[PDB]
């Protein structure tokens, strides 16, 4: 199947066709089906494979565009860096050309990216450690996240976000669409789904 | 994702629609993209119904009407009972209505089942006993078989079919896609899949 064959608005599938995008991955092809109707997966693929179309597909064709001045977002995509979290934040800003997307990390100052989260957002893509601070702040609010993201799990825990992805995770509506992507399975991240997670599907292409 | 979502055959829709079968089950619609392709899968869902169509549908669709007079089938389905055998190939023969589907069992006599074969069939949906006995006979040949499939394969192991199982494996072109579904994925899965498989994908819908 190319994602011309998959049930996505006309504009989504515009965006995918000029960027000479017509077949998923595996994992993707696999995962689309239970993620367009709002089911919860795990997905297990390698390295930087590809699978980030898996969730922003999703993520583009479950959100209607909002007009209104601070508004709250209604996607979180966890990253366990600044270069994936802008990489992420880039390839769906393409996808989903009506939605607003804000990338939020460390290792600069915290005023530009307050200033777009007060402006209002769609969709954030973070850091789990920036993520908190705006958390605790008041300046990130959660309460509206429709979908929420894990990617690479696995890297998350080797860097010692643990605490931080699940005080995330708890801030939002356990009503949302969970999707957990990691190439590896440790304790930690069977513990996820087991308590933020509503009967995953596991789809593993390690092969 | 609805049935009529997927590339499928219109009359192949219809026979769905006319059983009143329109939604797939978690398994069959992430199952269905890659197995519509071609692709090896493990299919990991409950023993009984809820993954029948994750092959019956790529069986229907990759495989072509033929009214070629003592022709060799093109897919088999091993069960581990004959009553699923029975089964399984009422339901295929449902939604394959173009196909000649033949079950091979025990419990009976050999002359019927012998002469269907001989006749031709499409599709055989076989227990591993009866299905061995009749290649060795030369009566069921698997020469030509481009999708084998294997149902329940955890409850062909405790009823003790693993060799007559490999055998027939064996005996088919390992060109041919290979589906295995089975609720738990004990040692022997694990080798077959190893053995008889090509890089599949494993899809895990167990609660």
């Amino acid at each position: 199947m190319e994602f011309k064959d998959f049930p996505l608005k006309p504009e989504i599938l515009e965006a995918l066709h000029g960027r000479g995008l017509t077949t998923p991955t595996p994992i993707e092809a696999a995962a689309l089906p239970l993620a367009l109707e709002g089911k919860d997966l795990i997905g297990q693929a390698r390295t930087g494979t590809g699978k980030t179309l898996a969730f922003a597909l999703p993520i583009a064709e479950r959100l209607a565009p909002s007009q209104e001045r601070g508004r709250k977002p209604r996607a979180l995509v966890l990253t366990p860096t600044r270069e994936l979290a802008l990489q992420v934040a880039s390839e769906l800003t393409a996808v989903a050309p009506h939605l607003k997307v804000v990338a939020v990390y460390g290792g600069t100052g915290y005023g530009k990216q307050k200033e777009a989260l007060l402006r209002g957002a769609d969709a954030v893509v973070a850091t789990p450690g920036r993520a908190l601070d705006y958390l605790r702040q008041g300046v990130l609010d959660l309460s509206r996240v429709e979908v929420a993201v894990l990617d690479e799990a696995d890297e998350m825990l080797s860097m010692g976000f643990e605490e931080e992805v699940e005080a995330l995770l708890s801030a939002t509506p356990p009503s949302r669409q969970t999707l957990l992507f990691s190439a590896t399975l440790p304790s930690w991240a069977k513990r996820l789904a087991e308590r933020y997670m509503k009967n995953p599907v596991l789809i593993n292409v390690i092969k």
